[PDB]
């Protein structure tokens, strides 16, 4: 039962982990994955079935904790259960982040982490389609010199693109809301309209999903082995006399209910998720002594960010109805803060500033201390200079047609500035986690989100697309007034909000001196030869969805193991 690595969750950036250690012939790879293959189930591969394997088998349906800055009632937190992870149930979006965001990670103390390390990893995981003429009519466009051609992950836009009314008359109103098209939102400069990819294989007309990409392609590969339904509890460790840890291995439970060991020559890569990852250290006494006590765990690494610095988004959605049929392409905006508040942002801007090192004292609470006053200071500046110095977007805007007359809107604030956490609540390997995303802790989560909105509501009145929108549906003028405040807003968002299930942070990539759980290379402080390789490494949110970024990350992770072996 021993390999050279084991990775720890067939998922999004696991199964990158795996495809590319596997890739020298004389080392072992065992992947471990909690649920199964997804290659015939048909709710995943239709090109058009977001939504329909909600509350599956393949959904884990977490839940978090009352959210009492939000009203108080609790929230599923949605993430897959299958080999492919929560690439299996996604949106199919494909887009990044913004390039100064990634810089970020290098400013922080993260070496090697920048726009310009990470652009070529994006390359190498991406295979582009280029789009048909009938595409490109409808407004589908790309910059050959930010897509791969050859990579894993197939991308490209659906058979069923075709140019109408609606995304025609968003590109023009977006216009003239000083917000123009852009070719190609994944060059690192995101602030735009445009008519987004997904991921997506155009030559078989499924969806793009990590296994199909990563996986089922080098299935023959005698040195790479997969145990689906097999459950990870914890890492094991070596005996030895120093004080760093290494570990020799990972428990785990199949579906039998036998409880077993494999066994790792050189690492352990754990790559559940952002919300199982950080509890497979706790279980393996990596993390805060005072919760490893309470739950009878002697700490192998005290290390009590694990769980910690949990950063996530919430959505909310909006609707109109148009005087006839409304058609076209699916679009997504990603407005700036001076695009959203106009005028108004120098006042936005200032009572911002005013409440940054006060957010950072709340934050200090939600970690009991352990993230510093003065470190969350510093990182909520580096956020804030991103939101008002660099304009990068705060906003993602979706608009789809409803068929019919229908159009809908989906958006979110791209950066607010809660931070939650995320614990075991028992030593039992089964028992749920306490998940608190603190969603609306913050005036500026709330304010943006309600100035999002409120933007919308004029787009769908402002020329020309009100010549095609009749009305507002949702929440329309009955239940939000015009001349409602701004409590109504932020009431009814909070009333109807989703989590937009972008959890990033749990062990998060930064200094072990700032409240880092992993160094640049992925390795968990205070072991020889452990790594976090998912969304839990993420230091902050980025404005793009997460599978794109995580790939890429993935992809550098995995030339920096080869590296150190
Ligand atoms: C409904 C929804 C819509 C989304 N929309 C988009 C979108 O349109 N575009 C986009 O880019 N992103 C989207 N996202 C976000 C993105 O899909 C995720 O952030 C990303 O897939 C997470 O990748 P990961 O590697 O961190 O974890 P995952 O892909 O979740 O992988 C973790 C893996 O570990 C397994 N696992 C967990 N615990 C254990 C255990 N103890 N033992 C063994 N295995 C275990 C899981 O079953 C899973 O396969 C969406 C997410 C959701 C939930």
């Amino acid at each position: 039962t021993t390999y050279d690595y084991i990775v720890v969750g067939g998922g999004t950036s696991g199964l990158v982990v795996a495809n590319r250690l596997s890739e020298n012939p004389d080392v072992s790879v065992l992947l471990l994955e909690a649920g199964a293959s997804v290659f015939n189930n048909p709710d995943v591969t239709n090109a058009n079935g977001y939504g329909l394997a909600f509350g599956s088998a393949i959904d884990w349906q977490y839940q978090s904790i009352n959210q009492s800055y939000a009203g108080g009632k609790q929230q599923v937190l949605r993430a897959g259960k299958a080999l492919g992870g929560t690439s299996t149930i996604n949106g199919m979006a494909y887009t990044r982040a913004e390039d100064v965001q990634i810089d970020v990670w290098q400013k922080l103390g993260n070496e090697g982490w920048t726009w310009k390390d990470l652009l070529p990893y994006y390359l190498k995981s991406e295979n582009l389609t280029a789009p048909t003429s009938s595409q490109v009519a409808a407004g589908a466009a790309y910059n050959p010199a930010v897509n791969g051609k050859e990579g894993p992950l197939k991308v490209g836009w659906s058979g069923s693109l075709a140019s109408g009314n609606l995304s025609v008359a968003l590109n023009r109103t977006f216009q003239a809301a000083g917000v123009p098209w852009v070719e190609d939102v994944n060059g690192g400069k995101m602030r735009g309209f445009n008519i987004y990819p997904s991921t997506l294989d155009v030559d078989l007309n499924v969806r793009e999903d990590a296994a199909r990409a990563y996986y089922f392609p080098y299935d023959d590969r005698k040195n790479l082995h997969l145990l689906e339904n097999t459950t990870a509890n914890r890492l094991f460790w070596k005996n030895g006399s120093a004080e760093e840890a290494i570990a020799d291995g990972v428990e785990i439970t199949s579906a039998d209910g036998k409880v077993t060991r494999v066994h790792a020559k050189k690492e352990v890569i754990i790559s559940a998720g952002a919300l199982r990852s950080p509890l497979i250290l706790e279980l393996s006494g990596v993390g805060n002594p005072t919760i490893l006590k309470k739950n009878n765990i002697t700490p192998r690494v005290d290390l009590p960010t694990v769980g910690e610095n949990l950063q996530d988004q919430f959505n909310n959605g909006m609707a109109g109805e148009g005087y006839g049929v409304l058609a076209g392409a699916s679009t997504v905006t990603y407005p700036s803060i001076s695009d959203v508040f106009g005028n108004e942002t120098d006042s936005i801007v200032a009572s911002l500033r005013s409440q940054l090192s006060d957010y950072a004292a709340a934050t200090v609470k939600v970690s009991n201390g352990h993230m510093k006053q003065e470190d969350l200071e510093r990182l909520y500046q580096l956020q804030f200079d991103l939101i008002v110095k660099d304009k990068v977007p705060i906003a993602e805007i979706l608009f789809h047609p409803g068929g019919g007359n229908a159009v809908s809107s989906e958006f979110w604030g791209l950066l607010p500035f809660a931070r939650g956490n995320i614990h075991i609540s028992s030593n039992d390997p089964t028992a749920p986690a306490a998940i608190n995303p603190n969603y609306f802790m913050f005036e500026w989560d709330g304010k943006s989100q309600a100035g999002i909105a409120k933007y919308i509501r004029k787009i769908l009145r402002s020329a020309p697309l009100n010549k095609l929108i009749a009305k507002e549906t949702k929440p329309g003028l009955s239940e939000i007034p015009a001349t409602a405040a701004d409590e109504k807003w932020v009431e009814w968002l909070k009333a109807n909000y989703r989590s937009n299930f972008h959890p990033v942070g749990t062990a998060a990539m930064m200094p072990r001196s700032i409240g880092g759980v992993v160094d640049n290379r992925l390795r968990v402080y205070g072991t020889s030869n452990v790594r976090v390789v998912d969304a839990s490494v993420l230091p902050f949110q980025v404005c793009g969805h997460l599978v794109s970024t995580l790939y890429a990350v993935a992809e550098r992770a995995s030339d920096l193991i080869k590296e150190d072996a």
